[PDB]
């Protein structure tokens, strides 16, 4: 599935993703894909603070859904 991740720069990156994909997975794409260390990536979703060792679904997160980098 598709989702989208806003950094603080506002810039927008698009991720590929699992409805079972933990968040320390999320942390390791957006590492790729900007150079973000893990340890410093603090994520949000609709004002929920996102651990790591939970999955995308645990939060119910769907299909297109905007996460944010604080
Ligand atoms: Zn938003």
């Amino acid at each position: 599935m598709q989702i989208f991740v806003k950094t603080l720069t506002g810039k927008t990156i698009t991720l590929e993703v699992e409805p079972s994909d933990t968040i320390e997975n999320v942390k390791a794409k957006i590492q790729d894909k900007e150079g973000i260390p893990p340890d410093q990536q603090r994520l949000i979703f609709a004002g929920k603070q996102l651990e790591d060792g939970r999955t995308l679904s645990d939060y119910n997160i769907q299909k297109e859904s905007t996460l944010h980098l604080v």
